[PDB]
């Protein structure tokens, strides 16, 4: 019944080095109960690494973190990011933050208007590129959106499924 751990985790970078597993958690904690929080340090001199993972009980609270972004944690804005698969990554392990997909699958009857409708909840839409034939203008059944954020892009890419007037559509970071 719970979401995959993984799901519910967000990488927090550029931490202040004065952040601590309990300054971290505070803070987070106000977007949802925390199972887990730690701040990443040095094994032999403790010194902060800079970064830490806060783990939220559901998915719904990982979105209220990011939706209230910029966090400012201990005097500084850091940098969250939610995990993806490594189909949707440029090395193990690597965070491939980018703010573009491609929509495959849609054929020549899917418009601007049905990407729009569709993919605006998931972030702000700032370009949709419907892909037409070089030669002859028809569709080529394949689609770009560029949103203004990359947490748009993470929370699509690790949907199973994407249903976008009435076709079962292919959906990857690009760029
Ligand atoms: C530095 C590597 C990195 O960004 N790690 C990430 N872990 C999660 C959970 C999301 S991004």
């Amino acid at each position: 019944p719970k979401e995959p751990e993984q799901l519910r985790k967000l990488f927090i970078g550029g931490l202040s080095f004065e952040t601590t597993d309990e300054s971290l958690r505070s803070h987070f904690e106000q977007w949802g109960t925390l199972t887990d929080c730690v701040v990443m340090r040095d094994p032999n001199t403790k010194r902060s690494r800079g970064f830490g993972f806060v783990t939220y009980a559901t998915v719904e609270e990982v979105d209220a973190a990011m939706n209230a972004r910029p966090h400012k944690v201990d005097g500084r804005v850091v940098e969250p990011k939610r995990a993806v698969s490594r189909e949707d990554s440029q090395r193990p392990g690597a965070h491939l933050t980018v703010k573009k997909i491609f929509v495959g699958g849609i054929k020549e009857d899917t418009e601007e208007h049905h990407l729009r409708d569709y993919f605006e909840q998931y972030g702000k839409i700032e370009v949709i590129e419907i892909m037409t034939d070089r030669g002859s203008g028809k569709k080529r059944g394949f689609a770009f959106v560029t949103f203004d954020d990359h947490d748009s892009v993470d929370k699509i890419v690790i949907q199973k499924y994407h249903t976008v007037n009435g076709h079962n559509c292919e959906v990857r970071k690009a760029l």
